């Protein structure tokens, strides 16, 4: 058929119950995720295809960049806490990957200063156990899944994209594959 198993996409032999309809993982250290994201926009050209009613949920992953990789995750949860990650995605990748200007928590907080975010809310949200638990959420996510790597992305907790079996060709082609197939997956 023109949409199978272990081609464009893999099965999970252990669902994930009560699983974000759509889950993407990254980490702003990773170059692949930068493609994904600043050159290929996946995440945005799935959006532009889900059916109505279904939700992306976009989470950080810790095991790259050691220290900073875990403050990139808790930076990610104040992201999502206060509702700016489209106000910040892109100067974290940039600051991380461009222009290797983060290399701190500082430097990280600084983004978010720039981009607009008060100081005392930015600290008052790193600080905040909504935010501790935001950062377990997405490292539950990953241990559900039986996370090995990134880019990543599943659908109903049941199924895995499986990009390596899609063209390269037309990086265009490539991504209306990819946002295709998890369309098809969204309404399996």
């Amino acid at each position: 058929a023109q949409y199978e198993d272990g081609k464009q996409y893999t099965t999970l032999e252990k669902p994930v119950a009560g699983a974000p309809q759509v889950l993407e993982f990254f980490s702003f250290f990773c170059p692949h995720c930068y493609q994904f994201e600043e050159v290929l926009h996946i995440s945005d050209n799935v959006k532009k295809k889900l059916p109505e009613g279904v939700k992306m949920t976009k989470y950080h992953v810790n095991f790259m960049g050691g220290d900073l990789g875990k403050d990139l995750t808790q930076a990610w949860a104040v992201a999502m806490a206060l509702g700016v990650e489209d106000k910040v995605t892109v100067p974290l990748f940039e600051g991380v990957q461009k222009t290797q200007t983060i290399r701190s928590a500082s430097d990280i907080r600084d983004v978010f200063i720039n981009a607009g975010i008060k100081g005392e809310e930015y600290d008052a949200a790193w600080n905040s156990f909504v935010v501790k638990s935001l950062v377990a959420q997405q490292e539950k996510a990953a241990a559900d899944v039986q996370l090995r790597g990134v880019p990543a992305m599943f659908v109903n907790g049941k199924y895995q994209l499986n990009p390596q079996g899609m063209d390269t060709s037309n990086m265009d082609v490539f991504v209306q594959q990819y946002a295709d197939t998890v369309k098809y997956l969204s309404e399996k």
